[PDB]
């Protein structure tokens, strides 16, 4: 019979109050807060943060703080990943990040979401959708991406997108809900 | 005779830099300060200063830090009250949320505006308009909620939404300004 | 035969890897570090630290932590200038903006940019665009204000607005891409 961590891992209903995804978010938070106390010069504690708490980056990543996440271990970054000022990555599912992403300020990534019934909502139990970003991608400052979303190699997010369904490669996208307002191949 | 405080919880014209209210947001930023600064495992803490800076709450409440407000005794949440990272919420009036309200990450809730007219908004005066969630309310994260809206029971707010009229009870709102995409229930 | 800080000024191609443009990027943020550190009733060191940070400014002006930007150097502002919590403004070009502006909380005003083009933008050369605000502007809480953009004498932006154009003196925007709703004479 599978755990609430097993369960939240799959994208099934899940009880974020499970004792061990506290400890697991708590671990997380401790991280996070080592990482945006560090000055602007400890690049090299930076880094080994970063790659303790992600499950996985290339060589080299830089991340402005604040930067906030639910457990770490589910964000995998490609090679040269930037992410700029006051970024939430909500990764109760897998966030996987392609090579050369350009990430600006206040960009929020959603993994996580609620029942929309009232009913199912008020249990309390929650679930998980992951998000896949390709390569050379950049994310305008202040997009929103939502859970299940997947953006295609090469695509262009414009500032305050808000992003609610997959985004093919070489498009750029912008509004919200966004929508193509550009192709680049 | 009435005081700008007077004024200001009545909704009418007012100046914020009248003594006694530069004294209540200094104490809000007080209790907000020491908030932001708790750790991750200090829950008691954290139960404790909410409720202090709260106007009312009920039993259980929890906030992901950073959180910002105005005066934080306008501010009055129902049962299991949760909001994510980096909210905001102006409450110069009144702020009522009802039970098991689940708010996302940045989200900002206003009660505070200015006159359209530059010469009536270079008086310097402003003014506020209550904002009041029901229950069961889902606020998706990023979205913005404006000063006069109220939120019907059940309601379900998009991520990124900008919320600039009443939402009714039993309505999925999202865009910009944000219309109704689906009933629910 | 221009320095890397000479293209970026000129709205040029640059790269900010520059030994030149990071030393001035870590003196920005430690600018920044010990004015979001400064506690709610630290007014003058408040006013110190901005007048230090930014270009220029009149007698009076605040900002409510936390703050970011990238240079300081090229932010400009006008007298009585007011900015909510938690704004981002990534100023690689001028940020040059009037007298008695209100800025609400989480607002971004940007002036860097990338190529379009995924192997121009992977060279990892990236450029700006100036941004101009006039006199008696009111900024809403969570506004987006792009590369290049002006916007007029005593213009409003919604809340949320992302502005993507010129906005015209006496005009409120609103929306995403933000278009003008209203006509304030």
């Amino acid at each position: 019979m599978k755990s609430e961590k097993e369960k939240m891992l799959a994208g099934h209903l899940y009880n974020p109050a499970d004792l061990e995804l506290v400890k697991e978010r708590e671990r997380a938070r401790r991280l996070v807060r080592l990482y945006n106390e560090t000055l602007e010069t400890e690049y090299d504690k930076r880094t080994g943060l970063l790659k303790e708490l992600f499950g996985s980056t290339g060589e080299r990543l830089f991340i402005e703080p604040n930067f906030r996440c639910d457990y770490g271990y589910n964000i995998h970054v490609g090679e040269n990943f930037f992410m700029n000022f006051d970024g939430v990555i909500l990764d109760v599912c897998e966030v996987r990040i392609g090579d050369h992403c350009f990430i600006g300020p206040g960009v929020h990534i959603y993994t996580a979401t609620h029942p929309l019934d009232p009913h199912e909502r008020n249990s309390g139990l929650e679930y998980g959708k992951p998000v896949v970003i390709g390569h050379n991608v950049w994310i305008g400052g202040r997009a929103v991406i939502n859970p299940g979303v997947t953006i295609g190699d090469n695509a262009v997010i414009a500032s305050g997108a808000v992003v609610t369904k997959d985004v093919p490669a070489n498009a750029v996208v912008g509004g919200n809900p966004a929508k193509v307002i550009k192709w680049l191949k």
